[PDB]
DNA sequence: ACGACAGATAATTTGTCACTGTACACTACGCCTTTTGTGGAGATGTCTAATATCTACGTTTTAACAGTGGCCTTATTAAATGACTTCTCAACCTTCAC
């Protein structure tokens, strides 16, 4: 059933801030650079943003917020 | 792309040790109520054998006397006594004697 995110920490808000920018509809000719302009503000390599968006789709806002 | 090798790295628990909040300060099984089955007199009710009493049952004994039954010989003549009965209870005249 439903899992609701609450008490998001500020680095999770940073994760939200990229996710809300990647939510603009894109294609391979646009994903790569619109990802990279986020990777530079995540300050971490592209593949982590891939796992971030993976977990975001896999679990939502509670996917980008770490589980103990 | 993603995810897939060996290894980094942010947790996660294990273990130290300075610090502090707290009890020890004697102070619950005890006060009080109700039910309740067991128990001790103690007034009262229960109801008999029996040793008379208390007359009668009537039943013996007495004597009094009543009735039955046996016996008792009968004659004559005399006497005494007491009685009974019957009969009787004249009257004038003549004759011879003094």
């Amino acid at each position: 059933k439903n899992v609701i995110a609450t008490q998001l920490s500020e680095e999770a808000q940073v994760k939200l801030e990229v996710i809300q920018s990647l939510l603009e509809p894109c294609d391979r000719t646009t994903y790569g650079q619109k990802l990279r302009e986020a990777a530079e503000k995540l300050n971490v390599s592209l593949r982590t943003v891939q796992r971030l968006v993976k977990n975001w789709e896999q679990d939502g806002l509670v996917g980008l917020t770490q589980t103990s």
